[PDB]
């Protein structure tokens, strides 16, 4: 009943017949993601033979210390287990978000994820380890206690639920879409996100360090503030519809080189697919 | 007496502690009472089984053997001093109502006797901090300085910090109550040199800084924390104060589960007449 | 690039034998190798320097009373703590922090990602501050991890804008920042190491306080985003404490003026200018 780990999906593409070399104390979930596959606590490395997992964050600035490692590429060659949240070259899952290329996120979301709160996160987006994505708790009832419910029986709890999906505001996420994170995202530090009143964070958005979001935020808007307010747009409103049209984020490698001074440029930007 | 200790105490029966994980050094001498080995096959009739981690329990529960291990009665995990449980319990020596659950931050706080209690069924964010102020009002702001105080100039330094009426590390003033039924949002602050009371029913927002007392049953948001709005009515409060459905047993509360989930349902059965 | 606990065994060891409170990590055994260690058991300070492998591990070691004999850093220590207060100045990473300071792993992080020119002394962070440096915000992407897309020639272009950005995307072409002595820093607290260089000496950020500029010293900031709200003491004090620099003082020297650290008035009857 084990979830697809991070490092199973990286595994099943990279490890190329080769044997896992464990960098560290493994762990028993570990453990249960390695069994189909033959592992080593590593030693002497080499990239011919062996896949290095480093278990720990700890692990791997152990590793990339070592001299053995300077063989090593990320993902093609090494991974970090407990990083559910790290980028990938590839468009991965976690748990069953679909996550694009070089996005990263931290353990709030990855939780927020399980939690069933994110439809999707789009690619090249990068957010802040300590950002948060918790819902709201029923606000009708004479509780707002979620977990009072263990001591609910089999009568109390489905006159409790039916309520719950009945109330428009969404407590626990519930009846209502999840929320999707679109593409070229950043979000600061501190950040927190109502997954019980937002389904939208639309592309291009910037999420300012501290910033508390009751609402959708519209593409490439800059938000800021206790609540969060649009402080300004990143581009102009003709560019930001050219943009959801062009799509970048969905680029090859090839085409992101091919027009690398368009990504640098935005003024380039519109005087290559601003056509009309 | 940590929280595995108090639930092994209560629901272990003669049965063997099952580790499933890693064992730690703090785990391995709170297990040293009972008899213990990690976990292969498990039966609920023979043994207890502790998770380590949370990560350790997510294995667990995926697994196929946990299908018939109910939570605290069967298993539990032992680095989760701030996790829920069916009895009033103690963080360290703060009392902790039933269902009720917060994070590493709070659990400081009661290690470092901020919170006198907390309430029943009360839901504290895992990134929620309480913290104190240091010392506002003398040339340093600094604390570990007293690292290198000598037992005179210490003192001296304890001597003032105890008259200050700013209560610096908590001093001079009554610890944290939190009541029942109160709601934390993440990343919030309540400062432990100038809160004394968290009301019950109080709801503090995601993001807020908390400076002085919550009434009950209010909600504060912002930096700083202000009220936005109140729960219930004045008179609802009132009745929900004298009622306290937060002490009933199991069977009032599946009783009066109508009463629980419609505020003007509870109104007219326990309101005034 | 020596951890905190090869900079307090290379000075407090003294022959001893390393022994080690609970269940040893890769990395531990790496900064170990040098040294001669064991599985703690039954430990006496005459013999043993006990290391508390976590946070977790030294709480279960004081609470033993074996732990009754041993001091601070002089017999014990946590590995897993580079933001540790140390009874001298010490190298986080390559950012010196003076003595008996402490901060995060958020902290240590912008030491480690160069954001951090040097921490000065008594100065307290809290394990939420946070200092993270912008994206580049003059471009049709925000992404930074886009990059490893980038071939040689693509990275070329990319990291020529960003030496050119004056606002200093990733605290490109501006000086690290300097955090100074007395500084005390709130929960939540943030820093943006894009746009500010300077936390003056004796500041305090306020829980939750979003720190966009220099702080001057002695400024008492609060907010999102973080505005000055008073000042610790008088301008002619804050002239007096930046030249008398109390926190360079000797241990001696810190006892000897215990009542003028303690009462700022008392401070100025003896350091005020004339
Ligand atoms: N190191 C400096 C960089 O840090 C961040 O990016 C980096 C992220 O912080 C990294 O995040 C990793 O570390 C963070 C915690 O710091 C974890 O939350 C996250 N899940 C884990 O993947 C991620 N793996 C790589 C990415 N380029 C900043 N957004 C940009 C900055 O230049
Ligand atoms: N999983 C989704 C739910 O998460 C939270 O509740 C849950 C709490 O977050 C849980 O708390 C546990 O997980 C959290 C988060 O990591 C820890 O901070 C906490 N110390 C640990 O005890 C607790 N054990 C169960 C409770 N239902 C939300 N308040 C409600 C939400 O529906
Ligand atoms: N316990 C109560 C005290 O907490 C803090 O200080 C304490 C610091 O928070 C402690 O910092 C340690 O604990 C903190 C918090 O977990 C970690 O962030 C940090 N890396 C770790 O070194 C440090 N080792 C000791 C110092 N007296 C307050 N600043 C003062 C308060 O009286
Ligand atoms: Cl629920
Ligand atoms: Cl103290
Ligand atoms: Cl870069």
């Amino acid at each position: 009943q084990g979830m697809k780990t991070r490092l199973e999906q990286v595994l099943e593409r990279y490890l190329n017949g080769r044997e896992v070399a464990v960098w560290g104390v493994p762990t028993r979930r570990l453990l249960r993601a390695l069994k189909p596959f033959k592992f080593h606590t590593a030693d002497r490395v080499d990239p011919q033979y062996h896949y290095v997992v480093a278990v720990t964050d700890d692990d791997l600035t152990d590793f990339l210390s070592d001299e053995q490692s300077k063989s090593f590429q990320y993902a093609n060659d090494y991974l970090t287990f407990d990083d559910e949240g790290g980028e990938l070259p590839f468009e991965r899952m976690c748990f069953n978000v679909p996550v694009g290329r070089q996005t990263y996120f931290g353990d709030g979301v990855v939780g927020a994820c399980e939690n069933g709160y994110i439809k999707s996160i789009g690619q090249f987006t990068s957010i802040n380890g300590t950002a948060e994505i918790h819902a709201n708790h029923q606000l009708n009832m004479t509780f707002v206690s979620d977990d009072i419910q263990n001591f609910f029986n089999e009568e109390s709890m489905a006159v409790f639920q039916e309520k719950l999906r009945k109330d428009p505001k969404h407590p626990y996420a519930y009846s209502k879409e999840p929320m999707t994170i679109g593409s070229d995202v950043y979000i600061g530090a501190h950040a927190f996100i109502n997954a019980s009143t937002v389904t939208s964070i639309g592309d291009g958005a910037i999420i300012g360090s501290g910033a508390v979001v009751l609402e959708n935020v519209p593409p490439f808007a800059v938000v800021v503030g206790v609540p969060a307010r649009i402080k300004r747009y990143r581009f102009s409103k003709e560019m930001i519809e050219t943009l959801l049209r062009v799509k970048w984020w969905d680029w090859s490698i090839e085409e992101i080189n091919e027009n690398v001074d368009a990504l640098i440029s935005p003024e380039l930007f519109m005087k290559k697919y601003g056509s009309l």
